[PDB]
């Protein structure tokens, strides 16, 4: 199995391996596996190896970093100095970003080596399933331990679940957006939108999160000695495959055996019909609107976040599907027309966006964690949603869930 | 001198004093000083003393809290359960809040006891009257939070909490020679607090903040109420690197205030700090001020302003914040006047710009609002610190401004500033 990001930093710190060797080993991994899946749009190998060599010169002086010598890739929407952020447009190939995104600077100051950027698909047979799909595919291949992505409609969480890897969708506004060009956005720095880490294990996710964040994040906390969890499988006008509903039910039983309380229903449940409507409208503005319309959407978003805050007075986390289905076949149908099949039932594809909206509209943190595999073998991933700014609580609960599911 | 909040919690924790005793002494302190001041307009004495007794029962069995047993009052705009919130001359006096505001819940979980609420005088009050500046009766308290600052200058309570959109935390604290902190936007939850201004929900730029007599009480209150933890003080180098901002576009500063700042900079230089009068990296105040006044009129609103104007106003403040970000790459803090003037006598009619006079020269009033805006528009944290008293005896307070989410850096530099000025 491929080593984790923090394991790589420990070895380079130990001197067992060197940053150049780890970086070179990564490009060997990318060149071997990449022709077949086309995960990385841009390759920056030669500056990366000179960046690596400079780092080992600094390990010689005793310089130490939390992610020291970790080879890494990022979604193309991030700005890397000297490289284009084409977004699949030829005209934009002409231009190069002058300076790194803030997230990139913090990661390289943490000791990461940015080998390249990863393809962003529009919102082998199976789909990557998202804009960050190249990111999930890159870590699923084992090319790189660590990666970063963006989420507006589940682009962090859904690709991670489809490829059986971890992703974290942070609380809004804690990870700096600047230097990241949000895909499909009517307005730059579009609301509801976040950047987030992708990894193969929970510890790497948390490490990247704390490095890039503008301010410290409180550690995992629970109301009581045991986890108190609410399942949210039923969303308005949204249908879930039976295999996912079953995987969530088994995880709930294992949590109950260990002593957690796992509620299926709560009266304090927020009004999801009212929540989903606003998300659909805000998404249209995000993907001529009156000032008053825009202001009222913020009122709805403020009052939805208050309802989730009240629910989280009782619950530590909410567990929900990332999306109703496992990875689904390529489809070129226009999205309003787009029909999806859930357990032999054709359904509107639009309706599935309710699941990413659960976290995104209230601004809550959500961790996407693999808990199972489907009958055809597609990975099953779910989101662990926590209160505002309780990202580390969500990661802790996702960590527990993963130990239980794979036990 | 009246004990600090953290000192008070230490005594209650030690067993030297009891929570009931502390609330009673404060309640007596308010009755002695309040008739001549009109600082506290709402009193919850009898529910408050049962809370103290109930808290002492919990201390009787190993219950400890960081602000254990600290008597305090809160601004009237904050919601306290069982108590009225006026909402600006609504005559909601009949109604009582069902639940505490989030800040109040967090303070009470930290062990504070809220004796009463404080008058909100109008921004630059019918339901309750006017609060006189604790020093000089003719002069103004100077802000919406003036009732809170006057309670601390009198010594009724160690700790108080307020709201700031146009300098309402910093200016009354400075006018009454007490401390205030205006935090980074969005770190302290506004819910349950009614903000002056037509716009629904929390207004952008608007914050709630603590008020106290020392920096440590401010930092303690900030960390309790904040939605997330805040990083501790950090400096580029072993010494403070500070920029003075005494000159603001089309803004005039009293000489006593300008002199008080010069002396503090000199003492900072004595300790080894670098204190620059000018920087090339200064984000232009001109454009910054250009956005700021109109958003104050924008928040006072719903010709119907267009969405695109509001979008461009947000676009302006975002790239001004970026300019301030670049400045703080060099500097740890910026020291600036809270406002160009010391406390001023109330004016019966507020014609815009009529009241201000600086150094014997008539001045537009609007222009003084550039100083509170310095922090507010970029959303930066700013600490208001007493550093002097003018010839008439009015206190001199200034703003310590730091980078985004660096509230503790501002408080630390404010901690140093007041120690240097009063040693």
């Amino acid at each position: 199995t491929a080593p984790s990001a923090l394991a790589t930093a420990a070895a380079v710190r130990a001197g067992e391996t060197t940053a150049l060797a780890e970086t070179e080993a990564a490009i060997a991994r990318i060149e071997a596996a990449n022709p077949d899946l086309n995960a990385v749009v841009v390759k920056d190998y030669d500056r990366a190896r000179d960046a690596a060599r400079a780092l080992d010169a600094r390990i010689a002086e005793g310089f130490d970093a939390p992610l020291l010598g970790v080879p890494m890739t990022i979604k193309e929407s991030f700005n890397v100095a000297g490289l284009p952020t084409t977004f699949g447009v030829e005209q934009f190939r002409d231009f190069v970003a002058a300076e790194d995104a803030v997230a990139v600077q913090r990661l390289k100051a943490a000791g990461t080596i940015i080998l390249g950027k990863t393809n962003v698909p529009p919102r082998p047979a199976r789909v990557a399933g998202g804009s960050s799909g190249g990111s999930a595919v890159a870590l699923a291949s084992g090319m790189v331990p660590l990666e970063f992505g963006s989420d507006i409609g589940g682009s962090i969480r859904v690709p991670a679940a489809f490829n059986g890897v971890w992703g974290h969708k942070p609380t809004y506004g804690v990870l700096p957006t600047d230097g990241h060009f949000f895909p499909g956005t009517d307005f730059a720095k579009s609301v509801l939108s976040v950047i987030g880490p992708l990894a193969r294990d929970a510890d790497d996710l948390e490490a990247a999160l704390e490095i890039v964040a503008d301010h410290p994040l409180a550690p995992a906390k629970r109301h009581g000695d045991q986890w108190r969890i609410l399942l949210l499988v039923n969303a308005p006008k949204a249908k879930v495959q039976r295999a996912i509903r079953d995987a969530i039910d088994d995880l709930a039983e294992r949590f109950r055996a260990q002593g957690a309380t796992v509620d299926t229903a709560s009266d304090r449940l927020p009004d999801l019909e009212r929540q989903n409507a606003a998300y659909e409208q805000m998404l249209n503005i995000a993907m001529p609107p009156t000032l008053a319309t825009w202001l009222h959407l913020h009122d709805e978003q403020a009052r939805m976040q208050r309802q989730w805050r009240r629910l989280f007075e009782t619950y530590d986390v909410v567990i929900a599907p990332t999306v109703g289905m496992t990875a689904f076949p390529h489809d070129d149908t226009p999205l309003p027309h787009r029909r999806l099949d859930i357990d032999g039932e054709d359904t509107p594809f639009l309706h599935q966006f309710a699941f990413p909206g659960l976290a995104t509209l209230p601004m809550l943190p959500a961790t996407s964690v693999p808990i199972g595999r489907d009958g055809d073998g597609l990975p099953i991933g779910v989101q662990v949603i926590a209160d505002l700014y309780q990202d580390r609580t969500a990661l802790a609960a996702a960590r527990a869930a993963h130990a239980l599911a794979w036990s």
